[PDB]
């Protein structure tokens, strides 16, 4: 449907998710409305690399940046008929000053949040396709944009550690004033 890699990119986005709904409460031997979720699972070989890069740096940026995570749910819990329109609003606004590093960082905190009130409604049903279309549409051309080489390269040399770059209050400083 689009790149080579996209199972890689799909379980990238699709973990971070698959872990946060559990992390509320979520056991998958809850038949949680007939759940089971088996076919081509994640995790072709390893995966670790890039998992622990997305838990660390997306751990770090969500306790360090919990503002917009509550305002982004809270403007946009979840709908009964989610759609494209939606998606557009969230990322639009996201978009409107943040990239990867503020688009994707802060997209985790947005899926993982829409999962976890559609599961609490009965709306699971709908997660598979906000996860699927937000997935697509993401590593589709989201994942080249930026995350080409500024991304899975960035993210698996640095580590994922991204602390003290974020805040941004650890440099020279002193600008003006």
């Amino acid at each position: 449907m689009s790149m080579a890699m996209s199972q890689s990119n799909r379980e990238l986005v699709v973990d971070f998710l698959s872990y946060k709904l559990s992390q509320k409460g979520y056991s998958w031997s809850q038949f949680s409305d007939v759940e089971e979720n088996r076919t081509e699972a994640p995790e072709g070989t390893e995966s670790e690399a890039v998992k622990q890069a997305l838990r660390e740096a997306g751990d770090e940026f969500e306790l360090r940046y919990r503002r917009a995570f509550s305002d982004l749910t809270s403007q946009l819990h979840i709908t009964p008929g989610t759609a494209y329109q939606s998606f557009e609003q969230v990322v639009n606004e996201l978009f409107r000053d943040g990239v990867n590093w503020g688009r994707i960082v802060a997209f985790f905190s947005f899926g993982g949040a829409l999962c976890v009130e559609s599961v609490d409604k009965e709306m699971q049903v709908l997660v598979s396709r906000i996860a699927a279309w937000m997935a697509t549409y993401l590593n589709d051309h989201l994942e080249p944009w930026i995350q080409e080489n500024g991304g899975w390269d960035t993210f698996v040399e640095l580590y994922g550690n991204n602390a003290a770059a974020e805040s941004r209050k650890g440099q020279e400083r002193l600008e003006h004033h």
